[PDB]
């Protein structure tokens, strides 16, 4: 297969709607990474979504081709693969490398959320690193706008993956979007440090959540971080989303200002 200059090699992964594929220019030898969709209201945003973005640490768009009913949206190549392929089940990764991709986590979020984008499924799978190890966010098919004209909006819509949902998703009816992809990077640092996800979701019926609410940091994963970004953590994974740690008192946190090698 191919589409005009580009010649489409490789599978890159599949989601919700589509396949993303690797793309190499015929002529100039360039590789991108285009989304082909099949088949009308989400593509249209998510193409409006991704003009906006323009950070070293968010994917970055090129353009989109229509040919028929398949679109093809043309974004920057993470050489590296992603997150989820850096963390060693039950293990995770040094120390050091969790900080330096969490630093990297939270610029982008920052950046989004500056220009009030919010991109509601924040997993290792959703985090790509290029080839100097730069952590990127891709994948805006479920991003939107939560602040528009200076004006927040609040969400309503169910979305994301269960594992890495804040509590208040199944339990409001309207909350804000900021808190929500917060607690999901908190989902994402316990992963880099235990290798390990917590919970299934953050509900009353499940134990292993009961259990971290009444801080029985004894089990684990907790049991495998040490007391410096367990004490972050702490602080994420608060149930109240207005309690909840913001990015800005997350850049002053003790581990977050850490020195940390190797
Ligand atoms: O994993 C699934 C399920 O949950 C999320 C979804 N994922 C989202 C990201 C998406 C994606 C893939 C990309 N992959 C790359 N590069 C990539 C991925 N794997 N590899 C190869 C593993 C390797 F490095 F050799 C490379 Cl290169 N670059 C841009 C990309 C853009 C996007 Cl939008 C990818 F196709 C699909």
């Amino acid at each position: 297969p191919f589409v005009e200059d580009w010649d489409l090699v490789q599978t890159l992964g599949e989601g919700a709607y589509g396949e993303v594929q690797l793309a190499v220019n015929r002529v100039t030898e360039e590789a991108v990474a285009v989304k082909i969709v099949d088949m009308p209201e989400n593509i249209k945003k998510e193409i409006c979504i991704l003009k906006m973005l323009n950070h070293e640490n968010v994917i970055k768009f090129y353009g989109h081709r229509r040919e028929g009913n398949i679109q093809y949206l043309f974004m920057e190549l993470a050489s590296g693969g992603s997150l989820f392929d850096r963390i060693e089940p039950d293990i995770g990764m040094p120390e050091p490398d969790a900080q330096r991709f969490f630093h990297q986590l939270m610029a982008g979020v920052v950046y989004l959320h500056g220009i009030g984008i919010t991109h509601r499924d924040i997993k290792p799978h959703n985090l790509l690193l290029d080839e100097r190890d730069n952590l990127k966010i891709a994948d805006y098919s479920l991003a939107t706008v939560f602040r528009y004209n200076n004006r927040e909006r609040l969400l309503n819509k169910m979305c994301g993956t269960l594992p890495y949902v804040a509590p208040e998703l199944l339990k409001r009816r309207e909350f804000h979007a900021e808190p929500v992809d917060v607690w999901s990077c908190g989902i994402v640092l316990t992963a880099m440090l235990a290798g390990e996800l917590p919970w299934d979701q953050p509900s009353d019926s499940c134990q292993e959540y009961s259990d971290w609410k009444e801080k029985k940091t004894y089990l684990n994963p907790w049991k495998k971080i040490d007391s410096a970004p367990l004490a972050l953590l702490h602080k994420i994974l608060v149930e109240n989303p207005s309690a909840r740690i913001t990015i800005p008192d997350i850049k002053k946190d003790r581990w977050y200002n850490k020195p940390l090698k190797k």
